[PDB]
Order: C-alpha cells, then sequence, then structure tokens
C-alpha cells in the first residue's frame, strides 16, 4: 500500500493500454521515456493515484508528446505536443543507435572514405552517439545522431581496439538521410587487438587467488518489506528505481530512540555528462549525457552472485517500458546487502582501565549499467554512526581515436598509434533534503585562520564561519578545498540538546569540475556542472539540473533557469544538487578493459544527534 | 637472513650488553628510543651489518647520548653526547607521564586551586602533556612535562568527561619539581558522565545486527618468509616495525613477467602533530608530536582476532626496548590479511557479445596504537591494480575543556558544559622512492583550461601539464585541487612500451595543511606541516621532518633545513614527504566516543605497466 512501492509489470501494461485506447500509441509511435511519478507534498491524507509520465516519439516525423497518465484511474490526465527546436528533442532510443551503422553502409561517401581505408563495410561498427546542438541549422528540430567508425575483425573481437579516425557523419535519424560526411585525412587504424579475453593477451590466469568466504549464517539484519521498504540498524527508507536516473532512494530516515526523524526526502544521481577534451573536429562535438540522453536505469546489468555481488545479497527487479509499452523486468538489476566496516569506535583507557572496540558495518545499495563503451556502478551506503555516501564506480573500455604523428594535447596514448581522448564524468546527485522536516538551509562553512596578536598570542587559534545561503541569487557555490569548505544543512526550528539547531555535513571530494570554456556549447548545456553545489527551493517540475529534454537542447535548461527565480531558501523545503565528477587522462594500465576508479561524496550528521549515536552498538 | 626483518628479543638484549660493556648504559641510564636501522646503499649479499640507534637519557641529569651500535660485530660505531638545549629533549619516557600526577598531588599551589574547585585530589587525573617551546626561559634544557586535570569519580569513570578549566602545571620531571601552577579562575567542572559502557548511556544494546562471517576455507593468499617478507598477487615486501614509527614498509615491488620492479623503498609515517587551535592560556601551548614526542609504535594494542581484525589474519608480534634495554613482545601488534575490495573491471559489449566482470582485492598491512585519549589506527593497503594507499583512523575520546558562557569562536559544545577545543590531527608520509629504481624524479601534474579560439573553436579543449621539479628549493609544493593538482613519480631512464617514462601518480585528498600563524612555535616546529608535498635527495640521516629530537625543541633542523642544501632532484634519488590530515571540529555525535574518521592518500601506476597488470586475473 506504500505510495512508494517499484512500478508493477500491470502497471507498466496498463499505462500501454490507457496510451493506446487514447490513441496516443499508434504504430508510429515510440516510448522514449516512461516513468512512475512520486507523490506530491501533502499526499498521505490518502487517495492513491500512481501516475505515470512518458514522452512519445513518432518515428513519422509527427510531433513528440508528453503524457501523463493515472493507472489508478485508468485516465490520460495531460497530453501536450512538444516543439522540439524549443524544448529538446526526446531521449535517444535503444532502437535508433543500430540506425546509423545501417544507413551509413549505403552512402557513397561514407564508402567511400571506408574504401580508401580499406576497410570491409560489413565489419564497421558504428557507435551511435549524440549531436548536441552546434553550427548545423538544418539540424533544429531534426533528430540528428552522430557517427564514429570502429573496426571490428571477427564477432568476438572489441572494436574498440581499431578506431577509424579523420572521419565522422551525421544522419537524421527520422528522415533516415545521412545529412553530412566529414572526412578530415585517413589515419593509421591501430592493428593491435584489445582482447582482453585472449590467453595470448592475457597470459596464463593467476592460480594464487584463494577463496574469500562472505556468509551471514543467520541470514542478513535489514528486512525488506512491501517490496522495497528497507529498514536496517535504525535506517528507513524505500528503493525506487527509475528508467532515466537509475536507483533512487526515498525517505532517508532515522529511528532516534522513539522518534522516525527523516534526513533526505529523495537522493538520485539526476544527471552524469561525460564531456570530451579533444579540438578535432571528429569529435569536438562529444558530449553524453549518460543519464538525460541515454537513460542509465534501461541499460542496468542483471548482476550475478559471487560475481557483482558477493555475500548475503537480496535482489530487486525492477520492471521498465520497452518501446512498445511492454513491460520488461531486469533480473536482479538492484543489489541489497550489508558489509563489514572495520571499527567503528576504539579506546583503551589507562584511567578506567576499560579496553573498548566496536566494528562498523553498511548497507549498500547498487546497481551497475552499461552506456556503450563505459560501465558505471552506482552505490549508496547507509552507515551505523548516520553517515551517508554515494560512489561512482567507473569502469569498461576507454573511448577511442588514432593516437597523432607528433603527440597531442588533448589525447594520450594507449598502445601502438591508440589514443584515448580526454574527457570527464562529471555527475549531479540531487538530494530532496529533509533534515528534520522540510524546514530546511544551507550554510557554507570555511575554516577561519587567525593573525597571531591580542586575544591569539601564540598565534595558535583558528576558527571556522558559517555563511546561510539566504536566496537562490546566492546560492551557486564553488568549491574550496584549501580552507576546508563544507555545506551543513540544518533545521532551524529543530534543535538538540544543547540547543543548536540539527544539521548533515557534506563533504565532497573538491575534484575539478567542468573544463570547458565557459563560452561553449556544453558550458551551457551542462551548466550544473561548472560549479560544485546548487540549492533552490523544491519545485515538482524541477527534476533535472540540465532540464527534461537533454537531447540537442541549445543550452541553459535546467539549474541556471531554476536559481533565475531567486527563491527563499532560508528555512524552506529546499534542493541539494552537487556536481562531481572524475576527470580522466587515461593512462596505458587503463587498456584494453579499465580498472575501477571512483569518485563520490558523503553527508555526516552535525549535531542531528544528542550524542554519538552508536552506544547501543553491542561487542562482537 | 634479510637484513629487514624483523629485530629480535636477542637482538635487543645484544645492544644492552654492547651498551653496557661500553659503559654506555649504567644504572642511572634509560633507553628513550631503540631502532634497528636499514641497510646503508650499496646492496651487500648476505654481508650484513645489523645496526641498531639508541637515545640514552641520564635520570641524575648528565647528558644525554645518540649512540649507533653494531650487534652483529658487537661494538659502539658512534657515541655522542648531546646538548638539549640546542639540538632538542629526547623522547617522552613512559615513565616520567606519572611522575606529575604523583608531584603536583602535595603541591600547595595544586592544592589550593583544587581546594577552590571542591576536588578531591584523589580522584584528579592529570594529563602529562609534551611542552613544546613558548617563553618559558628556565626550562630551556630541562625536561618538562604541563600537566591538565581531569576528575575522575569513581576507577572505572572516563575521567575526560570532567576537565578542570583554568588550571595548568608545569613539571620538571628529571629534579621533581613543580615549576609553575596557573590558575587562570575556576570553570565548571562538567558534570555529565561519559561512561560508555554504562547501560544508563548506552540503552540496551542493540540485538538486531545478525553475524557477518569472513573465513577463508584454504588460508590466505599471501605468504609470510623470513618472518615478515610478504608476498601477494605479484606484490613483494617486508614489513618492518619501529618504536617511534610503528609499522614501516620496506622494498615495495611488483612481479610483472619475469621482472621484479621496485615502487617504493621505504614507506612510513614519520611524523604526526595533534596542534591546538584555542587560545586559552590554559590549552594554547598543547601540541602533540604523536611519532616524533611520545613514540607511536610503542604504545601499539594487542589486536584481539574478531574484534580488532576480522577474517583470516596472520600476526606479527614486534619486539621493542624497554626503558632498561630489555626486550619486551608487542603480541599481535601488527594485523596482515587480504579482503575483497568489490569490482575490479567490468564490461557488457554489445557488439562482441562478451560480458566481463573480475573481482579486486586489498592486503591490509594495520596496527592501532593509543595516545592518551587518543587511539589512531594505521593501514597500508595493496591493491591487485597496483595501487598504493595509506589510511588513518582517528577514534578514542575528544580532549575536552569547559565550555565557555556565552560561547567560543575555538571550542565546540559536547554535552552541558562540555567543550572540546579545535584542533588538527596530520600526518608525514616519508616515501623514500624507488620507481623501477633510484633514478627518479617528480612532476607536478596539473589540469590547462583552454580559451575558446583557433585550434579549439568549440571551447571544448583542455589539457594539462607537467612541471619537472629539479632542485630542492623548488619542492616544497602546495595542493591545488581546483585544478586537480597531482605529483608524478617516474624513472626518466627506464621507459614503458611507449616510450613514456614509467610512473606513479600520488593523489592527494587535499584537507587543510597547518593552520597556525606562520609566526607561532607551532608553524615553526611542525614546519613539514605548512606544505602538501616536499621532495629530498636521499640521505642516511634525513629521517624526520622535525628532526631526531622533537620534545621541547624549536626550528632549526628537519625539512626546512634539509631543502636548504637544494641538491639535484633530477633523476636522482629522492624521498618525497607528504602532509595530510583532519581539520577536527568536534561534533556532539563525537562524543563520549568518537565514531571513525579517516585520512590518507594513495599511489596509482601512470604508465608503469605496459597495459593493464590484471588481465591474468581469473573470474570469480
Ligand atoms: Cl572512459
Ligand atoms: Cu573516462
Ligand atoms: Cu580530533
Ligand atoms: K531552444
Ligand atoms: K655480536
Ligand atoms: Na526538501
Ligand atoms: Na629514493
Amino acid at each position: 500500500a506504500s505510495p512508494f512501492r517499484l512500478a508493477s509489470a500491470g502497471e507498466i501494461s496498463e499505462v500501454q493500454g490507457i496510451l493506446r485506447t487514447a490513441g496516443l500509441l499508434g504504430p508510429e509511435k515510440r516510448i522514449a521515456y516512461l516513468g512512475v511519478l512520486d507523490p506530491a507534498r501533502g499526499a498521505g491524507s490518502e487517495a492513491e493515484d500512481r501516475r505515470f509520465r512518458v514522452f512519445i516519439h513518432d518515428v513519422s516525423g509527427a510531433r513528440p508528446q508528453e503524457v501523463t497518465v493515472s493507472v489508478t484511474n485508468g485516465t490520460v490526465i495531460s497530453a501536450v505536443e512538444l516543439d522540439t527546436a524549443a524544448t529538446g528533442e526526446l531521449p535517444v532510443l535503444e532502437e535508433e543507435f543500430e540506425v546509423v551503422e545501417q544507413l551509413l553502409a549505403t552512402d557513397e561517401r561514407w564508402l567511400k572514405a571506408l574504401a580508401a581505408r580499406n576497410l570491409d563495410v560489413s565489419k564497421v561498427r558504428v557507435a551511435p552517439l549524440s549531436a548536441g546542438v552546434f553550427e548545423y541549422a538544418e539540424e533544429r528540430g531534426r533528430r540528428i545522431l552522430r557517427g564514429l567508425a570502429f573496426v571490428q575483425d571477427f564477432p568476438e573481437d572489441s572494436a574498440w581496439a581499431h578506431p577509424v579516425d579523420g572521419l565522422v557523419a551525421y544522419v537524421d535519424v527520422v528522415s533516415k538521410e545521412v545529412t553530412r560526411v566529414i572526412d578530415t585525412g585517413v589515419f593509421p587504424v591501430p592493428a593491435e587487438h584489445g582482447n582482453y579475453t585472449d590467453p595470448e593477451l592475457t597470459g596464463p590466469l593467476r592460480t594464487t587467488q584463494k577463496p574469500i568466504s562472505i556468509t551471514q549464517p543467520e541470514g542478513p539484519s535489514f528486512t525488506v518489506t512491501g517490496g522495497n521498504h528497507i529498514e536496517w540498524e535504525k535506517w528507513s527508507l524505500d528503493v525506487g528505481f527509475d528508467v532515466r536516473e537509475g536507483v533512487v532512494l526515498h525517505n532517508i530516515a532515522f529511528r532516534d530512540g522513539d522518534r522516525l526523524r527523516p534526513i533526505i526526502n529523495r537522493a538520485s544521481i539526476a544527471e552524469m555528462v561525460v564531456p570530451y577534451g579533444d579540438p578535432s573536429p571528429i569529435r569536438s562535438w562529444q558530449n553524453y549525457f549518460d543519464t538525460g540522453e541515454y537513460l542509465v536505469g534501461q541499460y542496468a546489468n542483471s548482476l550475478e552472485l559471487g560475481c557483482d555481488c558477493l555475500g548475503d545479497i537480496t535482489y530487486l527487479s525492477p520492471v521498465i517500458s520497452d518501446a512498445f509499452g511492454n513491460p520488461r523486468e531486469i533480473r536482479n538489476g538492484i543489489c541489497m546487502h550489508e558489509e563489514d566496516w572495520g571499527i567503528l569506535a576504539k579506546h583503551s583507557d589507562l584511567w578506567s582501565g576499560i579496553n573498548y572496540t566496536r566494528r562498523n558495518r553498511r548497507m549498500v545499495i547498487s546497481f551497475f549499467t552499461t552506456i556503450g563503451n563505459y560501465d558505471y556502478g552506482f552505490y549508496w551506503y547507509l552507515y551505523l554512526d548516520g553517515t551517508i555516501e554515494f560512489e561512482a564506480k567507473a569502469t569498461g573500455v576507454v573511448f577511442t581515436s588514432a593516437f597523432p604523428e607528433g603527440g597531442s594535447d588533448n589525447i594520450s596514448q594507449l598502445a601502438p598509434g591508440l589514443g584515448a581522448p580526454f574527457h570527464q564524468h562529471i555527475f549531479s546527485a540531487r538530494l530532496d533534503m529533509a533534515i528534520d522536516g522540510f524546514t530546511n538551509r544551507v550554510e557554507e562553512e570555511d575554516v577561519v585562520r587567525q593573525t597571531m596578536g591580542p586575544g591569539n598570542e601564540r598565534g595558535n587559534a583558528f576558527s571556522r564561519k558559517r555563511t546561510v545561503l539566504t536566496r537562490e541569487s546566492e546560492a551557486v557555490r564553488e568549491a574550496d578545498a584549501r580552507t576546508g569548505r563544507t555545506w551543513i544543512i540544518s533545521n532551524p526550528e529543530s534543535k538538540n540538546r544543547l540547543n543548536e539547531p540539527v544539521g548533515y555535513k557534506l563533504h565532497a571530494h573538491n575534484q575539478p569540475t567542468l573544463l570547458a570554456d565557459p563560452g561553449s556549447s556544453i558550458a551551457r548545456r551542462a551548466a550544473f556542472a561548472t560549479k560544485d553545489l546548487w540549492v533552490t527551493r523544491y519545485a515538482d517540475d524541477e527534476r533535472y539540473p540540465t532540464g527534461d529534454f537533454v537531447n540537442q537542447h541549445s543550452g541553459g535548461a535546467g539549474l541556471p533557469s531554476y536559481i533565475a527565480q531567486d527563491r527563499d531558501i532560508d528555512g524552506q523545503d529546499i534542493v541539494v544538487w552537487h556536481t562531481f565528477g572524475l576527470t580522466h587522462f587515461p593512462r596505458v594500465e587503463d587498456w584494453p578493459i579499465m580498472p575501477v576508479d571512483t569518485v563520490g561524496f558523503k553527508l555526516r550528521p552535525e549535531g542531528f544527534f544528542d550524542r554519538s549515536p552508536v552506544l547501543d552498538v553491542p561487542a562482537n
């Protein structure tokens, strides 16, 4: 009966039925996005209304629509035609991808380019990439994909080893036209294979790894009820899944004595962008909005026991819609388990003679997704001590190019003649805050150095300061690692026993933000990525830092547009958007398949509790 | 056998015998420091000379000595009388700590101060703390400790809950004289207890935690030979232990095919300082050099299986000297084990149809020490992919004071009337580098943003730059998180298959460095802590960033003196000294016993290998 339960297969097929009966799902229609809407503020006063939001594409050229349906009542709430030149194109369809390679295969310009390089067209894979918005006026209002070529020598070959540089094509996937083929000149196609399962490349496998057995003889310490409601070590939350964002956490709360205390209303990765920093016209347009354009949830992997998730694992198998409105289950797409996490607290006291040690553990909720060459793990952690953490694990195969003769300031060499263009992977965590309820505020906290002199005669003093962010115009903040800058979300109307507002402190990794020139298209379309921390006033329709329709949007959508409202955020229902990313200069060690690298952030209680919340943990 | 083996009980007894025979260890002498020295540069074979260095204190007040002994040859190599007012006092003797409370208990000034506060002297514990160097001219050349009082209500009471503010005493621990008692006025002694094992405070203990069993049915994947030589998953190293530094790693190397490739010759935490930022004269002198003044290894805990170290644990029990030269074992003082570390690499390729997942592991070498109220865990990690990481874990009970009525800019409130002065915990890792051998250099690498314009018309390009640090004068560097600054140690004479010098990249956390005014005693004494990275030319007598004798020693020694030599570090035998630390504004959640917080750094291979070094890891 929880309004935060996962979508059922039946709900999705019910959406399909409502749509088709309304005449909105004819044979030329495709569902580009489908997801359940969260309950509105103040909805608990009963009366479930499960609503779904749908983006409908038309492959015949007709206008797309955004449609909201009520599966509870079997109705279309709203159906609005979209002007895509104005508000953006719909997300890339899984089925539109193959289209690029197929169209190019019969194009004379493309065939000429391949023939000059002596490449068999049957062996040429084309990565179907998002187009962005550049100088091509003819592209406005059209659904475009750009294509880069990779040679696959045989069915099981890794095509990423064999990029075809100096060549790029643009295609209109609706009219099925190749609009441009650009050939800037031949580059050798790197010849070494990157087949990481080939014994010739791996060498003899290690026989030195002895098993590590992780078991829970009495089962896990968390409970799962209503399908996706988790309770674990004082924590309470609901695990949602959306085809765009992936795993979403709802209603994160902590049972402190007799009270269930809210902390975060909704936590998600609301966007992730991969901008490339190679100025070659072959790739200078390349920016993947893995979340906004591709939809990371739809490509979530089925996770294997003992392989992807080790120990005592509880799985969720979320359901999503295919292009036609049929429900598809992602079997074992979400892993949930608790992990030992070393020492929690320890002291050996001379005076009392008491030696005390307690161990820590964390609850893990994760999924793994594949976006073309990339594979990402998204992990949320809840710790015994009240810490909340997110970690992204980036792996897969790096996106390759030729390595230019004479070297490059923008590309690293992975193998002979094989390049890897510099790029970033930049995430936005959207945290709809609810510290002890919805009346919250954010302060920026900096360390403050003090000058030796009166009141500080030994020059040892240091302090800190907090600045309240009172309005959205003041709430776009940057990191300052040197001054230990953090941000505290507090509830000015809820105080701890020492009469201080309860709070949680956000600790960022202070990695570089978006490096592109501020006047670039990517800086405008991924404005969120240019600053570390944004705070907005909550609004139903402000879901993504990049807006609803990211694909081929001209820029300025999302956060810059929200912030421009300059709303009061001082003791109000607010949302924190934290930008954090990896800046990737690929190394030889990343080839032919990359070891995981990580980035993330955490929040720790800051006078939220009246004392340590883990004094009741028993000895191991 | 190996010159890097742990000191044995017999060796320590033999050093005692050699010193005795030489007339250097009569009944008035005490061993303040004793440790084995590393072999000299210049190989050997098995022509070993095990040498020990000793600092010898004299309880009658005669000059102490620094002595090097050859235990192999039964000889004194060198013995020098120290002028401590110049070069520094010896580390504090465990036996001197108790002297303070004992002497104060009969001092009329101390008794009067306690009587003014209605405190029973029998219940007043005194934290006997290092003195540093301030304006008290009479202390020059004397061994002083400063005492701060805490009330202990009964034998098992946590005295830290009951600080006695406004009171401090200074004590000469050799002449056994109370030199000063300062009373700045009475403060209420906080009354709430901080007894974290009292069920009244813990409430009923949780019954919700189900067991997590971690076992290795076939034993661990690492081997231990020669007592302390570890081989694990291509890694080779020797685990040393020194009473001052604690665990020291020697000869870290990686077997890459048929070649054992050195990476780091010696890794240690060569100093750690805990400066306090409260300008009250009661504490404004407070700075712990846990390593240099206290010797962290000597207070290493015995680690309990199932509590401190979970899984299949192999222990080392290092031997140290007592104050008289007798050997003492720290049973189970070092834990060694491997643990699962999630996903190593993963890719699901659409074009090839191959789905690939491998798991990661790390080797862990750790110890835990107790310094009064604080307990610190020191953890070294080696990863399958070649990453090396250090992590410090800070816990224990925070150091307390009164909380001033009307608040404080330098102290936080933990409980009614109970304060916790702001402070930092700053570590120095000394990494004697040997990237593919001793011919090394360091480059500072920064991200480079590029301007939109010719050659970058879309404004997407970004790059990086590297600056070789050629001489020590140029090798004192600061963090720049905003520009993604890292430091690469490379070997300009050893190139990978792509003709690039092999390297490792140091990734810092970019936490704040020492906050004290540069004119302070602590800024001079902990000069190393004011900058993030220092590079020196290797020298036998350059061991600690603070010099050999830190206790009551002014500036004049350590890193700032070493760097002045302005030696060539461009393709030479070099040492990297990385400063990293926590800035602690204590929170209510830290009381009455603090949950672990962490800080550290890592190094990742950077074109060290010719491709990923983990292609030979088998499927799980
Ligand atoms: Cl990548
Ligand atoms: Cu990358
Ligand atoms: Cu601290
Ligand atoms: K537009
Ligand atoms: K001998
Ligand atoms: Na909110
Ligand atoms: Na070196």
